[PDB]
């Protein structure tokens, strides 16, 4: 009942272009350089103010609205990176990643939507990177397998988001074309004081090395977490310590100050 | 007018027609037999030695698996106790028993282990339980309670068929599984097949990262044994070393190694 209207309103937000993207710097931990940014959607509701994804993403995942919204995110994100490139603000090494739902494999619609967004923005494919939950391994059909290959063949990097909090098939993990793992922030938050979460993080790092995958740690909140991750060979990180998610202009501000150095 | 497999299986229990074979588990570094996996068979008067694949799946559909696993637990524990008592089992010998996920309904597993240890007098320490990897997809309070209970007793637990199912990293770090068993389907293909080899390499790295022991199942060749030994895989099981053996033939294996 109250859920149906949550969906309806979200649909109207797509209708009226009331979504906005913020971007969180992804950082090379050794050098401090911003080398990437995660696109994160927000809903500027003219009634409720800025509404956060955890309030609407999971419901949209259920009703199938996640697809239309994710088409919008893909387009806006590609356009924005291309705009920054054309304006001389993004260095050549900068990418942006977008969160994808498993609902997007249905009828191979993912491939088509990535292609439309790249074609319309004129963004280079390897500038875009996609992030999906581990749980995609639970729904591994020929259909899903086909999209993974399509994206590899385009150079669009795929990463596993929230790694450690889902279910992985160890055989699939070893076979499929994922290029990166993101250590979930719930483990990062607890290092180095908690053994269980600490050894989870070091195992992930060891898995990634053997699998030829890059690792991004999410949710770095302290100097201590930063130093441990770096000292142990975690390449990249994302967290409020360095920068919260930023509006476009403020993200691009960080780009500008980095170029000056 | 043949009897249903179900009737004939009830009758096998009633007439003591089931039997256990034991496959040695070997410490790769030294080649010493340090355990053995109990594997059930049906010595069926109409057919001879019938493998678990021809009745265990049927018993799982009907709930007769419960009664049947109770038999197995008890026979397995009884047997290790006999060998200990005859002086033939070393202090370090354990035996493992495959447990179906079905045995968790109503916390039956806890009771069935208590009863089998109480009947045989076997120290809980000497018994290991193997549960298929996919127990992690049905991980309820109920299941988490049997496992914590069993670990507290001192019963070792291992994840069987590993790599053919699904795992949560956070569970593996939190659940009381001391070890995992790399599935036979991956091992018999290494290193010739690069895909199954990568799967084994990944699994080894997973286990090492989490401080879990590894049994490689299905070692068929010397090259496979050296591949695993060199990569720190601690334990192995497979036809290269020894096929499943009847109790007496197993007992002779222990006698031979004891005579060093
Ligand atoms: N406490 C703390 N949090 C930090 C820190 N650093 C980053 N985060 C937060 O972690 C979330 C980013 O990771 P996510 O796993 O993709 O998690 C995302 C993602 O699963 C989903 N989501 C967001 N945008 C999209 C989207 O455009 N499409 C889809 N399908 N899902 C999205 O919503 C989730 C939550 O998004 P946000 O609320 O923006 O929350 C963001 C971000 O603000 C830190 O140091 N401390
Ligand atoms: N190709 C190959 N195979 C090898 C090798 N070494 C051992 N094996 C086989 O692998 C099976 C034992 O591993 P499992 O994954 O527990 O697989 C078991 C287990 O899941 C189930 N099972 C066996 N005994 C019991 C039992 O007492 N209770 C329950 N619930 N299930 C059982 O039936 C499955 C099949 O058992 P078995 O037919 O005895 O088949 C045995 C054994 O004969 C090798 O070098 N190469
Ligand atoms: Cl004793
Ligand atoms: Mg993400
Ligand atoms: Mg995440
Ligand atoms: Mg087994
Ligand atoms: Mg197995």
């Amino acid at each position: 009942h109250e859920r149906l209207t949550l969906d309806t309103r979200l649909r109207q937000a797509l209708e009226r272009n009331e979504l906005v993207l913020h971007y969180q710097p992804i950082v090379e931990l050794a050098s401090g350089r911003i080398v990437g940014g995660e696109a994160l959607v927000r809903w500027e509701d003219p009634e409720r103010g800025l509404v956060m994804p955890s309030a609407f993403i999971p419901a949209a995942e259920d009703t199938g609205l996640i697809v239309a919204l994710s088409d919008w995110v893909l387009e806006a994100c590609c356009t924005q990176l291309r705009a920054w490139q054309q304006q001389g603000r993004a260095a050549d090494d900068l990418t942006l990643s977008v969160n994808i739902s498993t609902r997007q494999f249905e009828g191979e619609h993912l491939t088509r939507a990535v292609d439309r967004a790249l074609a319309r923005s004129g963004l280079r494919p390897d500038c875009l990177e996609l992030e999906i939950t581990e749980n995609v391994m639970l729904v591994m059909t020929d259909e899903v397998r086909t999209c993974l290959d399509a994206l590899r063949a385009r150079g669009v990097r795929l990463a596993l988001d929230d790694f450690g909090t889902g279910y992985s098939s160890l055989s699939y993990l070893s076979q499929l074309p994922f290029h990166g793992l993101k250590i979930d922030q719930s483990f990062v938050r607890k290092i180095p004081a908690h053994p269980s979460e600490t050894q989870i993080v070091t195992t992930i790092l060891a898995l990634a090395r053997g699998l030829g995958m890059e690792v991004v740690a999410e949710g770095i909140e302290t100097a201590q977490q930063y130093a441990f991750l770096r000292d142990r060979g975690c390449e990249f990180g994302q967290g409020n310590l360095m920068s919260t998610p930023q509006a476009a202009d403020a993200f691009a501000s960080l780009l500008d100050r980095q170029k000056a150095s």
